[PDB]
């Protein structure tokens, strides 16, 4: 298919043709567009779906990606589906986001053949000699074909994995990261299986990532996920960084966003 990650422009000529007029708004975008300007000369305009938010950060972790991170190093990894699926049988209200292959009899089958993709075509970004071949390769598998939204299947998976974790934490009465707190005070997700039900199955469906799920997904793919709000322009948030305080050594990915359903990706050389 086309693109879902469109070719890149420069960033000052895609807010002129954006923000046009003398409004308040269009001036405050402005000014976020000439502040990520100083750091970023271009922008790669992610497709505004109900997986954008996951898209844009994918795409740019991957596109990154010079080194196999330990989590999807971890042979665990593979053997995940089947541990929680038949721990927690409720995960099999899962809304899939695609149509598997036959070979694919089973919920924990669908899950693992995406996980194992994930892994597979990361470490294959990862082993390019040269940074260009690894562009054109991203480029590929961000071209809207079932690939694509199987990646997302794996990290939504993931995502729910680490709330699992971070919920059975609180349980047991061990320290977690404030933002949990938050993600489950929410009175449509206050656990895990709330959590899919009424949040993850609808991410890529109905609706994309709340702020709060932007920790949790950041989390889920160890990346530090540092975001240009340009509709928060003129106060402390003008940047968000998922989470806070993370590890050093995870990568960061830069993203900017006019809203909270709107994730596009600024580039340079
Ligand atoms: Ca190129
Ligand atoms: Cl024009």
């Amino acid at each position: 298919g086309p693109l879902s990650v469109a070719p890149e422009m420069d960033i000052m000529d895609y807010c002129k043709k954006e923000w046009r007029g003398n409004t308040q708004k269009a001036t405050c975008m402005k000014m976020g567009y000439e502040e990520v300007s100083q750091k970023f000369t271009s922008i790669r305009r992610v497709r505004g779906d109900n997986y954008c938010a996951l898209r844009a950060t994918l795409f740019q972790a991957m596109s990154q990606a010079v080194g196999l991170p330990p989590w999807l190093q971890d042979p665990e990894l593979m053997l995940l589906p089947e541990k929680l699926i038949s721990k927690y049988n409720w995960i099999k209200q899962w809304k899939l986001g695609l149509k598997f292959d036959g070979k694919n009899e089973d919920l924990v089958d669908k899950i693992k053949e995406s996980l194992t993709l994930l892994r597979k075509k990361w470490a294959g970004l990862a082993e390019m000699r040269t940074a260009e071949a690894r562009q054109i390769a991203c480029d590929e598998l961000f071209t809207n074909e079932a690939e694509e939204y199987s990646l997302y299947e794996a990290v939504k998976f993931l995502m729910l994995n680490r709330a699992i974790e971070l919920y059975n934490d609180k349980e047991k009465g061990k320290e977690v990261p404030f933002f949990s707190v938050l993600l489950f005070a929410r009175d449509t997700s206050n656990d895990p299986g709330q959590l899919l039900r009424n949040h993850l199955n609808q991410v890529g469906h109905t609706g994309g990532l709340e702020q709060v799920e932007m920790f949790l997904l950041a989390y889920a793919v160890r990346h530090t996920i540092q975001v240009y709000r340009l509709s928060k322009y003129n106060t402390e948030e003008f940047i968000t960084v998922y989470p806070t305080d993370p590890p050093k050594d995870w990568p960061v990915v830069t993203l900017i966003a006019e809203d909270d359903r709107h994730y596009n990706i600024p580039v340079r050389v």
